[PDB]
């Protein structure tokens, strides 16, 4: 016998076990305890046994029996039997061959547990800023205490002390209590908390009485798992949930946006590519938002399992782990708010606000693992320029020596001792990187910023490399690693990524200062702009111990955020414009930069999953989210996937392309120029350009939304139910979302699809590309070829943009971040709307713009505040008869060139139905009024057409053309028309041409028929308007124009306008 081995918890992995563990790891009462033991080599005459005590009394030895052999080893099972709650078992496993050398493992101790639950509230003590509920338990001899406090008047905090020896924290005092013999009610202006005393049971209501959530119907819902003497290993609570409740968030989730029916694990993990299928994630957060208008946050870094109607149909539960410490209270919050986004804001009050990033973060980020030398970088920059791709972000991954990870590849130097930091001058730069500072300089010269890839582990694959060995030596001697629980440094389990490597203990300030000081020259001298801090999901083992005294169970989820946050703050301390780009974290991750969805494939299935990950991450407070556009590996994406992915990426929080392969032939770059090369489809380039340029045109709206995230907790990209939680059609949507406050984006995420369903909530929605109007409250069908993305503006939207003199979306404005070309505000008038623009170009002043729609009196008014730049309003309406600024008429410009050369004026874009109004910069409010205007036209060519087509051969039409002829039976044009101001009579203007003879058409208004006369126009190049009286009602009015048997003559139908 060369050895024996048993270790009850193995690596403490949630998904797998080592072959020498105890099962169950933590025995409960009535569970059979099995010890898996190994001996080597495989040899006859081996004896394996267990020496042990139960409650301090020696037991008869238990003999192990063989299980199987594998490799050089024999595996055995020793059966200890079942135990009762309270039993303390201590054991040593032993092996020997023929009475000789006994080898052993242990001693190991476990305490047998069982569940104890809250029974009744015996007394209530109101301390003014906290309330204590003294309770009885269903079993055992504890005297538990549940403390209630208010983090705010709409945010309830519960802290449970099973033994009653701990005390909860103070909160707000603005509550009242109505305590009676059978019940206690705690009320604030936002919540009503009703608590039955016997048995204890809590219901959380809004002040108006509406139920938010409640503990399970049978009570005894709240519990702890204990042996009654030494340990508390888990906590649980159970709640009632009706069949229709939807549950969002839980960190970044790849399988579904609605976790109803799932057992959700709060456990960070590095799962390569099949995150959806395994239901795993790098970024896990114990916070969810329910469409029933509340969120719940379990405040603990230990692993938890959320059982969302996965066991019993009307029950959800959380089971939270603990390390045994009986003084650790259960601490969770039930979070209300003014709306769903305010619930997220309240959550970030507790766990941390998003840190506003510099504007460069919101441009295109270019990346490819294959970029591994200076010539690759100069080529990327030249290709970007040759293809008119003004990106703002650049990433290097394969930049280092691949040993120390803070030294440029090929650099030579005099190896240092004692972890002393190098300076740029210490190195002689060779081969792939002859001048790193110059390389960096060239990136900045192109208007981009660079980040370098990092890991939180000191590599140790057993190979010899002088400087790495020097650092490992120093790190261990300073106690800069975490401890394995025996005085030795913690190493990542062997079979994992960076197996055998030593983690830097990021809880240890001195260790962090040392680790970062090795990277300092990169920021102070080389001039980088941040780090792509990869990995973090590397803490295994229960006995793993950190300088803060916490161990592995508690630190696994926290470690990656301690790591990311440590680098983020460090980089920023030296360079205020620095940005981190990471993948792993837990609650609080949002404070430290960008999170991307990790490693996926270039397929539509993966694209769908990526969108689910961004939507769930959003609800969980991680707003600055990215993904590898079109996937980073697998067979190269098809032109169709690359085009569909580019569209979505451009209308996402962070836009970034990337690829896995280190030295492929041909190139695996997910760049647009390489995509053209690989697919042979040259049309990819102008489509990518269109989207990238549109994003840059929208950068003012995007960056303002980025600031709203930081200040008010509203994520940039949001699942539909975050804005419409009561809308039954919005609950499960995962192929569209809101972007900023006012844009609805509906990416085509299915292969071969061109008929896109888009669910439109209540109100009016306008296609931002062409001015097509879509009343809300139904699912429409939008024809989207491979180059097209449905995007719609909400009623009342005010959207800042940076336009060229062309003034259309999709025109290249460049990547200048320090000035605007033509600062423009796109407006869709609807009642009174306001917007606060973040003018970062001019010191970050908030510009409060308001708009007052008054179509009933043919007017739209804009109150423009003082600005530092010339402004152009683009207002969706019919053509004005006049426009005033401060009561003085501004000049009408007949052409766009004339509009551009003017200092002030107005111009009507006939194709887009937009009135441009130009105002000069002034240190004073300016009152703009558009007179004689009506709601924009409903274009006939955008209507639902039956057996009739469009044309554009006779000039003077609005929109893109008109419906041509429309002169045969069963030919029809149907509009979806909104009442401008509620149910009422209105005048409908019908614009047409009838160059040959008088005509008539039949019109149906919500089923009510009338015939209209359309007299002859001078010729087909002459348009006329006819006014028809209609009665419209609230919502969507179906207005169908038909050519019936008694109708006559051909016309060209331009549009209809609704007015008073
Ligand atoms: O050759 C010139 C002529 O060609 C097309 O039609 C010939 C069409 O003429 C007479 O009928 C038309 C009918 O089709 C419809 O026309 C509307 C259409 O008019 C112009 O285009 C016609 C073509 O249809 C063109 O002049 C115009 O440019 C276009 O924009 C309009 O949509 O309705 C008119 C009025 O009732 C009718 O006169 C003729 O009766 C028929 O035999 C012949 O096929
Ligand atoms: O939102 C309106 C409309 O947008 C697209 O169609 C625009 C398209 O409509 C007609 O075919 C005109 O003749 C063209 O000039 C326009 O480009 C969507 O495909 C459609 O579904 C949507 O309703
Ligand atoms: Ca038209
Ligand atoms: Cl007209
Ligand atoms: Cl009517
Ligand atoms: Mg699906
Ligand atoms: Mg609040
Ligand atoms: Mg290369
Ligand atoms: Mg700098
Ligand atoms: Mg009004």
């Amino acid at each position: 016998m060369d050895g024996e081995y048993h270790s009850p918890y193995g690596d403490d992995d949630l998904y797998t076990v080592q072959p020498t563990e105890r099962s169950p790891r933590d025995p409960k009462a009535g569970e059979d305890v099995i010890l898996n033991i190994t001996t080597w080599p495989i040899e006859n005459g081996q004896d394996v046994w267990v020496e042990w005590t139960k409650n301090g009394v020696a037991q008869e030895n238990v003999t192990a029996a063989y299980d199987y052999n594998s490799g050089n080893n024999t595996y055995w099972k020793a059966d200890l039997g079942k135990f009762e709650k309270g039993d303390e078992i201590t054991y040593t496993t032993k092996g020997s061959t023929n009475g000789g050398t006994a080898y052993e493992s242990g001693p190991f101790t476990f305490y047998v547990t069982d569940w104890e639950y809250v029974q009744d509230v015996t007394s209530v003590v109101d301390n003014g800023d906290s309330i204590t509920l003294n309770m009885t338990a269903t079993a055992g001899d504890f005297s538990p205490k549940l403390y209630l406090s208010f983090e705010d008047l709409d945010t309830l905090r519960m802290e449970l002390s099973p033994t009653g020896k701990e005390t909860g924290h103070a909160g707000k005092s603005g509550y009242t209590v109505e305590d009676t013999a059978e019940k206690v009610t705690v009320t604030t202006e936002d919540l009503s908390i009703e608590i039955q005393k016997s048995p204890y049971r809590m219901e959380v209501h809004q002040a108006d009485g509406t139920l938010l959530t409640s503990e399970y119907t049978t009570a005894n819902s709240l519990g702890w798992l204990t042996d009654g003497k030494n340990v508390i290993n888990q906590y649980q609570n159970n709640f009632m949930t009706p069949s229709d409740e939807a549950f969002y968030g839980f960190g970044e989730r790849y399988d579904t946006i609605n976790q109803r029916g799932k057992d959700v694990e709060t456990y960070v993990y590095n799962e390569y590519q099949d995150q959806a299928q395994t239901e795993r994630t790098y970024l896990a957060v114990p916070f969810f938002v329910s469409a029933n208008k509340y969120g719940m946050y379990v405040n603990s870094d230990f692993h938890s399992q959320f059982q969302m109607a996965s066991k019993v149909e009307d029950k959800y539960s959380f089971v939270l782990d603990n390390d045994g410490d009986m003084t650790n209270m259960l601490d969770y919050y039930v979070i209300s708010g003014k709306d769903q986004n305010d619930i997220v804001n309240n959550y970030t009050d507790i766990t941390g606000k998003t840190t506003l990033l510099p504007k460069w973060a919101f441009g295109l980020w270019m990346s490819a693992n294959e970029w591994d030398r200076e010539s690759d970088v100069s080529s990327a920059l030249s290709n970007a320029k040759a293809n008119d791709i003004p990106a703002t972000g650049f990433v290097l991954e394969q930049w280092s020596d691949e040993e120390t990870y803070y030294i440029w590849n090929n650099a030579t130097y005099t190896a240092k001792k004692n972890g002393e930091a190098f300076s740029y001058d210490d190195f002689t730069f060779n081969g792939k990187w002859t001048d790193p500072k110059g390389m960096v300089d060239s990136v900045h010269d192109a208007g981009m910023n660079i980040v370098l890839w990092q890991v939180p582990v000191l590599k140790d694959d057993g190979t010899v490399y002088e400087q790495r060995d020097n650092d490992e030596e120093y790190m261990i001697s300073q106690g800069y690693s975490a401890d394995d629980g025996t005085g030795a440094p913690y190493r990542v389990p062997a079979s994992q990524w960076f197996g055998n490597g030593i983690l830097l203990d990021f809880t240890n300030k001195d260790a962090v200062d040392w680790w970062t000081s090795q990277r300092e020259y990169l920021l102070t001298e080389v001039g980088i702009d941040g780090f792509k801090t990869d990995g973090g999901e590397m803490v295994w083992g229960r006995d793993t111990t950190f300088s803060n005294g916490e161990k592995g169970q508690e630190m696994r989820n926290r470690y990656p955020t301690d790591y990311v946050s440590s680098y983020f703050d460090f980089a920023k301390s030296i360079n205020p414009e620095a940005v981190s780009f990471s993948r792993s974290g837990t609650s609080g991750a949002q404070k430290s930069g960008i999170y991307w969805s990790g490693d996926q494939t270039s397929t539509f299935d993966s694209f769908q999953a990526s969108l689910k990950a961004g939507l769930s991450a959003s609800t969980s407070g991680v707003s600055y989210w990215a993904w590898d556009m079109a996937g980073f590996t697998g067979d190269y994406p098809t032109a169709e996937l690359y085009k569909r992915a580019t569209a979505m990426a451009a209308f996402a929080p962070i836009m970034q392309f990337h690829s896995e392969k280190s030295d492929p032939s041909p190139s695996e770059e997910r760049s647009p120029w390489n995509a053209v090369a690989r697919t042979g489809d040259e049309t990819i380039l102008p489509t990518f350009q269109k989207y990238l340029y549109t994003r840059m045109n929208l950068l003012p709206y995007i960056y303002t939304a980025a600031k709203d995230t930081a200040d008010n907790g509203k994520s940039m990209m949001r699942q539909m139910a975050m804005d419409y939680p009561e809308d039954v059609n919005a609950r499960d949507l995962d192929e569209q979302y809101m972007f900023g406050d006012d844009l609805l984006v509906a990416p085509i995420v299915q292969e071969g699809q061109t008929e896109k369903e888009v669910y439109l909530p209540e109100g009016e929605w306008v296609d931002i590309w062409n001015g097509g109007v879509h009343p809300g409250g139904e699912t429409i069908s939008y024809y989207a070829d491979v180059d097209t993305l449905p995007v719609f503006a909400k009623a009342g939207a005010i959207i800042p943009m940076n336009m060229t003199d062309g003034y259309q979306l999709g025109q290249n404005v460049g990547n200048d971040l320090k000035s605007y070309d033509n600062l423009t505000f796109r407006v869709y008038p609807s009642g009174d709307s306001e917007y606060s623009f973040y003018d970062d170009v001019n010191g970050g002043e908030m510009r409060d713009i308001s708009v007052s729609e008054d179509f009933a009196n043919e007017k739209v008014s804009v109150d423009l505040p003082a600005m530092a730049d010339e402004t152009t309003m683009q207002v969706f309406s019919t053509e004005p008869t006049s426009v005033t600024i401060d009561g003085a008429d501004v000049a009408k410009a007949d052409t766009l060139d004339a509009f551009n050369e003017a200092t002030t004026g107005y111009y009507y874009d006939t194709v887009q139905n937009l009135t441009y109004v130009k105002a000069a910069a002034k240190d004073a409010k300016q009152a703009i009024v558009l007179n004689g205007v009506n709601h924009a036209p409903y274009e006939a060519e955008f209507g639902h057409l039956t057996n009739v087509t469009t044309a554009s051969d006779h000039a003077g039409y609005t929109g893109t053309g008109f419906v041509a002829g429309f002169d045969a039976e069963k030919e029809a044009v149907e509009f979806d028309i909104d009442a401008v101001d509620g149910a009422s009579d209105y005048t409908m203007e019908v614009r047409y041409s009838a160059g040959v003879e008088d005509a008539t058409r039949t019109v149906y208004i919500n089923g009510k028929k009338q015939q209209i006369t359309l007299p002859k126009t001078a010729n087909w190049d002459t348009w006329n308007t006819v006014e028809v009286p209609v009665t419209l009602q609230a919502g969507n009015n179906q207005v169908v124009f038909d050519f019936e048997a008694d109708d006559t003559a051909g016309i060209n139908f331009d549009h209809v306008v609704i007015k008073k």
